[PDB]
């Protein structure tokens, strides 16, 4: 006859599918916790250490699931904790539900301890942000903030007074609509635009096709039109797995984390094919200056010629594109444009192999990923933080599309490596689920270590230890007039703050030590997390869009230059095989 | 000739006397890292773990000193971190500058990496908010925002387009106005509103003055006033120090952070004078509810009446005023109220030291803070975390006027514990320093105990881990029907935190352990910082706003009950000193 | 080889069809008012008296032709004005483009005249809501704000620094996406979905089709489903005229703008078809609170069991799905339930009538109403005020598929009257244009009839003349225990109004002055705009929620003083057609 507001929060919350939610309790928010507490079979609450972790790990459950992810601070300091989570959310256009606690209705603008107006903190973050004032409606406004967040892609909001979930409301009134929810039936990608597009990418010379995640239901397709008409494949990093790495005419991702080829071919290419791609670096790197013919497919309107004049613009599902010029394409024999960036590929992958089987000595951020690929599984799922590992990652980790990886990918937001792996584990117990993070990201979050701890999550961290921010000490290379600031730091032992977080650890500092810990590392993660910290030199990783390896634009002094400082003597610019299959730049 | 805008927006600074700053960098803010590179021997540039941390040591260093605090963020994901540290300095009204890093002019709406508009996000918790969009009027914007900071007491930010700071200027044309910058020579207090609300206090039978720490100045007066006319003090948690500890008339503070006899006492008063306080408890604990007259002292024309329906309320200066009262007042005669309150006080002092005085056995938060005050300089700052440390700690530390406390008055953000310390250490390189944090929130900042290897701040770090959010635990037994939920969690060890960020540290778990490891932290602290892990048992501190003591107001059973529960056996109840002096309730 | 970045924005603005814009000029604003300038001959300047009316007339395009709409005010008061129509365009979901003033950027940040940060202004109203800091980039961030709203279908507001739109750009370099542009994708109905809808459709004893603005394109459908199925039909009030009121099965709209045959029958409803509807009343007045089932057809994924829980959701287009549902279903025989909704609606319909067809007497709104009948082409465009006009506009005019009628539907601002005609002329011309506005509304935005004249835009301007807020008046009667406040006023003769702004007018107070003055009206608005003053009683329309004609229902006397007060002694109440046919009530 009558239920708490609370307990039927919680309904519409099971209601949606929603399996675990992060944060931390306090007053504000202890009648939420009260309602939670009676549903432990049903729902998993996840108490971390930080109410940002709990943010991250909740846009970590969307990137990963689709599913919402579920978060909650208390009033005041808990709910700006969340912060950085929940613009990560908003930025990697994902579904959030946060719940920020508050004083009761009876306190509220009386200006009492850790009281505010908290509305407008999360105005700009949210796409939906309300306070709830009455209890009888609080069960649809969660209903509503959680089909909005689905429907927008973005982050809901709602701050509860605390006295509400306590109140009686009539069991019958609320409910969730969860049962509605739905994926749209498409109408066919249109027709005579697509045919329109498909002729002006096949009589192109030099194309190129540069997909991001809105393709990645298109991995096959992507491959076999590749192979078919015989056009090299570049993607968004994030996109890259979408096309296993191994395939031969994978170029890579374009700027900085970057591939050589990717940049180097852009550079050449008269026609773009960009799908389902929100590359940022379009306009500000001048990337599609030398294009001839831009062509898109996006299923967004509001992306329609936003990053480039577009030639071709067709709005549609990226797969079923794909599929519908793939079905009226038919074989192309090799071409030179083809051979010379498949020859290309060929001389970077012998490069960074290289760096990779280095067997002794110091040891680099190479041999550490090397490390990784041994002991990977073919659907291991890597979450990955903020700095050169991103770089590092992109180049080395060896993906198909059996696996995920993740990172905060626009907003940028270090500390994402731990709280993305807490999420992975969470959703895949079955899974090898890797934590890839620099020293400095991982000693913004590194307390909820002892999350994957107290609940049992076999992450494998592995700590890139530079003792700097690496990232930016590369940047003030480039652009600072004056000496390094703030970019060379302390060493911190992370198998000492594992030891600490009660998680077993290694230090490793030469190239040699690898095998053994790693090894042992995929063992203790059968059943408990382990962390790894890799004291790594602060070898600067080579440049992709800084390149000096072509005689006819840079000086034979800055090639030798670049050549000795990113152990690149064997690597050949792009013109050099242009030429040797007979074409010109 | 000329100058970059950079390097004349930190001469803005040197010439406001800002002597330390933090953030960390980012290509977003490596231009004024860049100015500030030039400038290490005039201003100190501390690199923090994570951005909070200097947010809140920002709001620390004006807390403690009255000079503006500055912090920064990098575009994004820097600047959102500063969150807790910003919001903290809003609620404790100090002026602290922000400085967040954006994408030059010519990227900005673009959507591209890290970029968005700022803007919004710092428009709540900002007195002053705004995007810098030319490099010459830059420094007038910088020195604009300092000097609303110091007028308004809160937060400026700054939104820096990367460009602009390596932009050259005239260099003839900036100015700072630092040299303008003095403090009001205010009237003399009210004469007739003085006298009439000195008759007030006087005509009362049972007067309190109840000061904030707007009557931080008047330590003197406060307690001569009461020596003279027989009237207790009390005070607001934060006000604590400002009359010695010792003081005999001293009651406490009341509410939850609260001592006995000042909530007892508080609800007998007729006549309160509440000088320089602003109680955010006053209306929903009803703390004035019996009180006949209400009598006010108060600098900001916006606190007059606010609390509670008042009588007098003078506008004027605490100190001033209360130095008035005094030169028209004579000796009184002790009375039953003063002898009733003072054996209160020395009842309840006696219960605090036999909690303390415990020399062997399972260790608790009495015996630890019992441990700090034997190796506590008389001039010792403390940095104070949240929870039941600040409950702990308001109860049995031993301040004096030369000392120093803080914490997170209002906002109440846990994490404060170590960035407090680190301000107070780089302030007064000469006094000892301690940080009070519970295991909770010193997780939530311990990367940052790196900070204070690393620019070798002596902080004493005491850690009080009972793994719990213990304040909140106890919270839920008050108000929850289910059972803890996320208030009990596990373990981490801090002293092997410390070892990996390179610093000494001690556990300890028993009574008897505490001179040794104490004795050997404070000489440890003659020179590097140093931890103290102190595992404690999770025994609820004694509720002073649930005292179970009195016959006439609490069963048998509950007084029993209580006096088992919280080693209370010998505490008396307020009444029966009343009683014993002639009075009734 | 240079462009001005103001004739850049100008070529965008035409790249995406913009015929015409409103606004007022100032300092702030004058490089656009430049540019605009030099283009008068391609798009076309509408000087508004007052910027709301331009931000109103742009939301109004917007709601008439899809084309986004586009204002502009100058910094601080001439943005500010533009409010009421921006949440207009908010709420009614259309595309606007706002252009705000500001001063150079050179000025920004200085604190000089009507120079302020002006983005949190907008930050609530905006879809994208940004300040433009570069010239060159300009262009673009119109571009991208137009495809935003668009996509959107909101308000973008850029606020734009005066010195830019004077600067130089390279002349190749800024385009626009408008020749990319495409509306969003119509989702497809599931076949099986659709199959059960139509089953428990069937089944139903007490079936509704209730639709709104979202079947706007199923007119057809819709009544070829009523007469199929025999299932009576309703609406929101918006979509009054998608089928043609003449319809006998055409119950009305619910709630207060209603018709009383439609909240009847949706009283006893066993089953809703709602389509196309987010009738913002379903959940404060219970409508659906008796429906056993409910079934929804909508594009949008957020709409889905938001107004009441769904027993099958349809996602998609609701032509395609009505289509889907008329080509399984053949013709069924008449029901009861058709027959007494048949019935009731013919009761309806004749009261309305008699109130039209008074000869003589004092004016009321009916007869007024009766002779923009009269008058009025078969495709004549009525914008509404809102007031009392709404729902007698919804009772009496006549309107089929080929009219148009606008109001500010959900915001409901007053005063749209006037810009909503204005917008009408200026993309019709050819097309008869009603002004239907209450006295209190008209007066908000009264100046701009001087906007008509100086376009030369024959608009029929037609007052209702009451010298109360009836609408409100009416409220306060029902809700208010003291006397009637602020809801009768002072006359305004609004024919001398217009007479003041050079507009020829008329004013009557009687029925039988109608027919001659509106035949005058009529012939002026062949060439000019013209004014119909209606000076008319202060009777309150019949409250379709507040009937008394039950006698199972109301006393004998509520039901007399009903008749009486209405002129309803000839309306039946539902239930005697119910019981006529064999149903119960
Ligand atoms: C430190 C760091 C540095 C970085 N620098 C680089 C870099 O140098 N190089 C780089 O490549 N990346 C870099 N990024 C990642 C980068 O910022 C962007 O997030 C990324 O390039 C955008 O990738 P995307 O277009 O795949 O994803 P999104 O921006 O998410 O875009 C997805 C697009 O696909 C569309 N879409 C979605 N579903 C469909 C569908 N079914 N059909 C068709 N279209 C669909 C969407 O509308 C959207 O346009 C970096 C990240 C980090 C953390
Ligand atoms: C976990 C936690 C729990 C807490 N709970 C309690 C509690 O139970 N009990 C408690 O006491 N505190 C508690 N607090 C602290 C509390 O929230 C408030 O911050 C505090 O009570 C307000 O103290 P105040 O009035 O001294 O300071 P403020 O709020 O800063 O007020 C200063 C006042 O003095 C005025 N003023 C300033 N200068 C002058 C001057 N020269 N002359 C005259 N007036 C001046 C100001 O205008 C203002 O009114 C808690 C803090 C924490 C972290
Ligand atoms: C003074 C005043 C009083 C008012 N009071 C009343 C009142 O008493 N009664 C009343 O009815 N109205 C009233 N309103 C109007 C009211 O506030 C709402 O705007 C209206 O009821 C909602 O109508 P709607 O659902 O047609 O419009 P919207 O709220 O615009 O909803 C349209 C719906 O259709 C969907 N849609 C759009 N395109 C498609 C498509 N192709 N296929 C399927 N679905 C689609 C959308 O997603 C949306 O859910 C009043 C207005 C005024 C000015
Ligand atoms: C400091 C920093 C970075 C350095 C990361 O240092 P790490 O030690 O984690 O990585 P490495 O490069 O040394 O291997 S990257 C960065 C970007 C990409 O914006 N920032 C700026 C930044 C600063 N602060 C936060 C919270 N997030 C950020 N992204
Ligand atoms: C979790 C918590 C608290 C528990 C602190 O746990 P601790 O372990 O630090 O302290 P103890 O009580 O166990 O000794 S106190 C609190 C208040 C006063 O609001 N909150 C809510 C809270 C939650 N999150 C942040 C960042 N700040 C907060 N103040
Ligand atoms: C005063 C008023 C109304 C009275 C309209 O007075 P009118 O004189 O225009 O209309 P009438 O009813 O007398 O024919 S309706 C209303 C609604 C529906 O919200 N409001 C409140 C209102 C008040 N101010 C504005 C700008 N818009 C509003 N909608
Ligand atoms: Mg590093
Ligand atoms: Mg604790
Ligand atoms: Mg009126
Ligand atoms: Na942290």
């Amino acid at each position: 006859t009558n239920i708490l507001a609370g307990a039927a929060v919680i309904k519409v919350l099971e209601a949606w599918g929603v399996d675990h939610l992060y944060g931390i309790p306090g007053g504000s928010i202890n009648s939420i916790m009260d309602a939670l507490s009676a549903e432990r079979d049903r729902i998993h609450y996840i108490q971390v250490r930080h109410e940002e972790v709990g943010a991250m790990a909740a846009a970590a459950d969307a990137k990963l699931t689709g599913k919402i992810g579920v978060c909650f601070g208390s009033a005041g300091p808990g709910g700006t904790h969340l912060m950085n989570g929940l613009y990560d959310a908003r930025e990697d256009h994902v579904p959030v539900l946060a719940l920020i606690g508050q004083f009761g209705t009876t306190g509220m603008n009386m200006d009492t301890f850790q009281e505010m107006n908290e509305n407008p903190i999360y105005a700009d973050v949210a796409d939906y942000n309300v306070t709830a004032v009455n209890a009888a409606t609080l069960p649809h406004v969660i209903d509503e903030a959680i089909r909005r967040a689905y429907a927008h892609q973005g982050v809901a909001v709602v701050q509860i007074p605390v006295d509400l979930p306590w109140q009686q409301i009539p069991a019958e009134d609320w409910y969730a609509s969860a049962n509605s929810y739905q994926t749209p039936l498409l109408p066919e990608p249109d027709v005579q635009a697509v045919t329109r597009l498909t002729q002006t990418l096949l009589a192109a010379e030099r194309p190129l096709i540069y997909y991001g995640i809105g393709a990645r239901k298109a991995g096959k397709e992507l491959e076999q039109l590749s192979k078919t008409l015989k056009i090299p494949l570049m993607s968004t990093y994030p996109a890259k797995g979408i096309v296993a790495d191994r395939y031969p005419a994978y170029l890579g991702s374009a700027n900085r984390v970057a591939q050589k080829p990717a940049n180097e071919a852009l550079a050449q290419a008269d026609v773009v094919l960009f799908v389902g791609n929100n590359y940022p670096f379009a306009e500000v790197s001048k990337a599609f200056k030398n294009t001839r013919y831009f062509l898109q497919i996006d299923i967004d309107p509001a992306k329609l010629g936003k990053r480039h004049k577009t030639d071709i613009a067709v709005l549609a599902d990226a797969q079923k594109t794909l599929a519908a010029i793939l079905a009226q394409v038919s074989e192309r024999e090799s071409t030179p444009w083809w051979q010379a960036n498949l020859a290309n590929v060929k001389n970077w992958r012998a490069y960074l192999a290289s760096l990779e089987d280095k067997q002794e000595g110091p040891l680099q951020a190479y041999q550490v990923l090397r490390a990784v690929n041994k002991i990977a599984e073919p659907d291991a799922i890597y979450s990955i933080d903020v700095g050169d590992i991103n770089l590092n990652a992109n180049r080395h980790l060896k993906l198909t599309p059996s696996n995920r990886h993740i990172t905060s990918n626009l907003f940028a937001t270090m500390g994402v490596g731990i709280p993305g792996a807490i999420a992975a584990k969470l959703n895949y117990p079955e899974r090898q689920v890797f934590n890839l993070a620099g020293d400095g990201g991982a000693s913004m979050t590194m307390q909820d270590l002892a999350t994957q701890v107290q609940y049992h999550l076999p992450v494998i961290n592995v700590v890139f230890t530079n003792c700097q921010y690496g990232w930016i000490k590369d940047e003030q290379e480039d652009t600072n007039q004056n000496d390094f600031i703030g970019v060379e730091f302390n060493d911190i032992d992370f198998s000492k703050i594992a030891d600490g977080v009660h998680m077993q650890a290694f230090r490793v500092n030469k190239i040699e030590q690898l095998p053994d810990v790693f090894e042992q590392a995929k063992a203790i993660a059968q059943h408990e997390p382990v962390l790894i910290d890799a004291v790594i030199t602060g070898d600067r990783p080579l440049p992709a869009e800084k390149l000096r390896l072509d005689s006819a634009m840079s000086s034979a002094a800055d090639i030798e230059a670049f050549k000795q400082r990113y152990e690149a003597q064997d690597l050949q610019p792009l013109s050099t095989y242009l030429k040797q299959f007979g074409l010109d730049d």
